[PDB]
């Protein structure tokens, strides 16, 4: 890893390794090669609900003090089309009183309210990263798969669709741009890059608890 190259290659390149383990969870991996079904990917749509709830609320609280404003654009907030998404894929509203937050969700969402409590900008920046960045890569695919293998209407995918952002791959140069524009101290930019670690750490252990 360097940081030599900026912020957004110093990212991608101490991460890669949670990344993979991440992306190969055996959960994710069942789902995506069709071993599963609309159940499954539901049940990770309802445990993404609570946590996007979260880190949105996290975002307003830092993007509110005014840190990081122009990469925490609010066209990203993902939990109003999800909270749709999930509508169609349950049948109804019923959701919203029987899902519980795995222990996994759990610890990723008291962590992100913790960023949101003590409004820590470095710490938000690191998740934003993970979770949307990875919406506009991964999610694409995961998207494709629930279509292809499952038969699940696009309009229930609406979480990965992004509406308001025209050109994806434009998207992501300019939000890696602005990743290199933010002015970090040492101690922050240490900060930011652990807790992107630990925000993949979280994420693999929501897939961990699915498969169980
Ligand atoms: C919760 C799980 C996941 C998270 C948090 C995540 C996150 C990320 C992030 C943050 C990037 C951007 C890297 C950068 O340019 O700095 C990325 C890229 C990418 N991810 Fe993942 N990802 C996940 C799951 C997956 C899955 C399951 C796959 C396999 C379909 C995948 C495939 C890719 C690919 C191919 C890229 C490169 C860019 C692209 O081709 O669109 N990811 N992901
Ligand atoms: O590209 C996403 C992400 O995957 C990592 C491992 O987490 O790299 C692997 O996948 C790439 C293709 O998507 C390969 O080119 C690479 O050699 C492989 O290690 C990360 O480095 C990367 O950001």
């Amino acid at each position: 890893t360097t940081a030599t190259a900026g912020l957004a290659v110093e990212l991608k390149q101490s991460t890669a390794q949670a990344h993979e383990k991440a992306e190969h969870s055996t959960f994710m991996s069942d789902l995506l090669k069709g071993r599963l079904g609309v159940a499954e990917f539901t049940r990770l749509q309802e445990q993404a609900w609570l946590f996007y709830t979260a880190l949105e609320q996290a975002v307003d609280a830092v993007r509110a003090s005014g840190f990081a404003e122009s990469l925490l654009d609010p066209a990203l907030n993902r939990a109003e089309v999800l909270a749709r998404d999930l509508d169609k894929l349950n049948g109804s509203s019923e959701w919203r009183s029987r899902i519980t937050a795995s222990p996994a969700v759990i610890d990723y969402v008291n962590r992100l309210e913790e960023i949101r409590d003590n409004v820590d900008g470095p710490a938000l920046v690191a998740h934003h990263y993970v979770r949307y960045l990875g919406d506009l890569s991964g999610g694409q695919v995961i998207a494709r798969m629930m279509q292809r293998h499952y038969g699940v209407d696009p309009e229930a995918l609406g979480f990965y669709h992004f509406e308001g952002i025209a050109k994806l791959k434009v998207y992501k140069d300019e939000y890696r741009e602005k990743l290199n524009n933010l002015e970090l101290s040492d101690e922050q930019r240490e900060h930011l890059l652990k807790e992107a670690t630990d925000a993949f750490v979280f994420n693999h252990q929501v897939f961990a608890d699915l498969g169980k």
